[PDB]
């Protein structure tokens, strides 16, 4: 009920200083709900959380959460390879409101599946809140297993869900098997959430539904009817938006897609970068005329 | 033509490692009474690698004959010598094959200009259809959506791939690349339900071995659209899909039909005619969950 | 002269509670000054620089300086995905006398080349310490080209060396071709060294050197000897130790291998675990007595 | 003169080339230029010689021209080097056949490739080799190569191997994972001949206790590779560091595309022979691969 349909990964959109934009947040937030987004979540990877300080961390989710009303559910990003600080974001977001945590699998220091069963039993104790689980191996090297993933489930009743960026579709099938029929999934991957859903997803966390929420939304619930055909041609006027902003970090695609369409700052905060390639600009272009957000 | 289940047909063997035609003429038999939609023999879970030039044109040959034109007969005509799959390819199309799978020349590591060279110089020798099949798992080149669209493009004979990428972005991409007209067949069994999802019209089958009637409604519920009932015979099949696969694929499958069909568990080297305790334990189980054991 | 031989990645000691054990560290670098390592790297990844505070972080950083006492260099651990964050990092470590700092990749934001560049010049500006790129693609998951790292050597003048943990040895010759002869190369593969060095390598930013670090110490000497004869008498002792602390992760075979040699605490901060596997302890208790450390 | 080892038992080390097969402008199996090369890499220092590896293009060769340019490299070597005859497939059946032939022919050892393609499990590499090893009493060297074959023979497979047969006497290890080389060390012995797979990292190989490399520059700059090969085993390992600054370059140009290709363009500046390559590989390169190679031969000295 909570966890479904097309949630987008928010940007957070910086003056041109890169000081955090409140305004163009609480206006790419409002725009998202109005166009159909099924849900919200702040201040996770393309929200930019590396960059952000603690205090920016926590004025972005009470924003949100501010902005949103109660529409839509907010899913506050509260990820960290430091256990301690994953708890620390956590019961800020309890506090501030959030209807559920997206918890990112340590990255960097690349724990065993024991340490990473700790890290989120750690979390889950100290928060009432509903947790999805967020397995990205691209990004934090490690990968929870399905075994790990079921344990966890069995162990707290509020990890509730994963956000599942492992691009191995047959995971969805084994996380069926490990964490049951009943155990939420959503899509990590723009470009897959179609098989992904098809595999028993029922959503997906996403970056591309920042520049197109509308369709993004329709696709979803054309997947959720049961119209894989519909989806489909929803899959063949979005796949080239999905590639176009990947080409290069999808915060730095996505915000050069808004800037285009909705006059949004490119600003982002080193090491990533407020510019892009010719050709990426290009595909990014073409992927906006291919479908109908631009002339 | 080229659509649902098809299986990646086993090659059984006798004690001695002979081909056992008998055993693999009523295995066709069988998988075309139980829904099969076409037919891929000698590929690699044929033991391709293992068979002799005579075996592998007489196995051809035998599933052109028990299949009867009631199915393709997608033949196995791959290799990493461009001479050698061209000579293939010509034995599968005077011998009667509906089509061609030709594999990603592998072990060797082509550029993307010589897997252009490789399929252009094959189509450009038979008239037949060709399947390619990649497989950067085993080939470890990766024919690009490019390089497959520029094949498209120069050789009207060139209608299909199957996809072993496990990487379901892949279909997107070859849709633009080499249209929606394509033919794409799903390379992974755990994976054919996403993969017709993304466009794919089929797939070419391990696990049809072992199951093939539930692998071809399974692929029937897809062409009607029906998902729902597809996610429900993937929760039946995927256990099976997962066993036959913890140890080689050919040696999981034999196994399963040593217990279900009574098949010789032989292959040849470096397959192995055994399996580890827990593959077994693991294949046991799944049959059981899919009905197939008591 | 600065910059060569064997370097510890030094261990940050914690006491049952978790707390910083100042006096342990203190007594390790003491140690490891005796029994010959010629540098050490406070407060890196060896040392849970990603649990580790800010206060914690400059703590152990100023400790380290002082038990030193200017006998060897201190290239002080200032690594953050975030540019800004990497930048005060730095700078207090120059404000408390350290000698150099190691600065790695940014990890999980995946960065471009062009944004490693622009990550490692913000940071070389700021500061004027020699800077060691910390370049380890499994951590990191980007890996900083050849001509990148050429790119920020010929930029800056204070970009002096590499701690090169891509475990490929042709990327040595590559970085000598990009960067020049007199780019100060260190291993950052403890297994590996020996080639490292063969390769034009001048030292190895060491774990294993926390549990043995005469014997790595001896190593080292000898390859700047020329003997490698005798390198790789050296790498028959150690090698058992080198693969045994990283069954898991390193921190957690290093301190098991000091609770049994030197009676170290094995606590760590999760998402690391103060336990092992039966195998990893019987393995790291054979490589012990192999490397002549145990009985 | 004849090789000898006091050991009369039983010795390959040094500088091997991985010899190519040159092809007429046709295609067919060039035998006196191949005769040329061989004769020509025994005159430049190479200690001993593959014939039909994968640089000879043995996946593109028939049965009979197989056979034929192993009998050449035999014939032609004359009993000055040892040859290390190419007897891979994935087939064992196969290789057992072309390890007798290499036999029966006069080869001194056999490189054995690990299975590509078809996966077999770390039990199906043992069955593999141990059938190849009881069907020869030639010396087997097993030619582990991850990068083509995808399986990857463990340090455990590998000591279990040499322990069942005496005649499995090295690796070629193109793993290019130098701790790979410490770990066969451990598991194999120190008497274990380690030869490295990898031209780039042949100098840190030998550092940790390899005694030669099977290689694909050597085709180009036998000299240079051989005194390379040769620093290493005095020790020298500073002069060796200075054989890999001027032929570092090389061995990454020969490598931008197929090491086969980029061969076979260097040796037609250097010495005339013909590009021909039997499809899937390709006679041709990229512009920007053969003017780094181009580079590459003047920083060596080998082109003006």
């Amino acid at each position: 009920k909570m966890f479904k349909g097309s949630i987008p990964a928010l940007i957070t959109p910086f003056t041109d200083n890169g000081a955090v934009d409140e305004q163009a947040f609480a206006a790419h937030v409002e725009w998202q709900i109005a166009e159909g987004s099924n849900g919200l979540v702040p201040v996770g990877t393309t929200g930019e959380s590396p960059t952000l300080s603690h205090d920016e961390h926590k004025r972005v989710v009470e924003l949100c959460i501010e902005v949103a009303a109660k529409r839509v559910p907010v899913i506050a990003g509260a990820g960290s390879n430091n256990t301690d600080e994953a708890i620390e974001l956590a019961l800020h977001a309890q506090d501030a409101g959030a209807d559920a945590l997206l918890v990112v699998t340590p990255y960097y220091n690349k724990p065993t599946q024991k340490g990473l069963f700790a890290h989120f039993s750690a979390v889950a104790e100290a928060v009432k809140l509903p947790i999805v689980i967020y397995n990205i191996p691209p990004r934090s090297v490690v990968d929870m297993s399905p075994e790990t993933m079921g344990a966890l489930v069995k162990a707290h009743k509020n990890i509730v869900g994963v956000k599942d960026a492992t691009g191995k579709l047959d995971r969805v099938s084994e996380q069926r098997i490990s964490c049951g029929k009943d155990f939420i999934q959503l899509s990590g991957e723009d470009s897959t959430a179609l098989g992904f859903n098809a595999h028993g997803g029922v959503g997906c966390i996403s970056v591309s539904a920042n520049v197109a929420p509308r369709l993004c939304s329709e696709f979803q619930a054309a997947m959720l009817a049961g119209d894989y055909a519909k989806a489909l041609e929803y899959q063949d006027r979005l796949m080239p938006l999905h590639r176009a902003i990947f080409m290069e970090p999808g915060v730095c695609g996505t915000k050069y897609a808004l800037s285009k369409t909705r006059g949004c700052n490119r600003k982002v905060r080193s090491p990533l970068m407020s510019t892009l390639e010719p050709a990426t600009e290009a595909a990014i272009d073409a992927a906006l005329k291919h479908a109908g957000l631009m002339n």
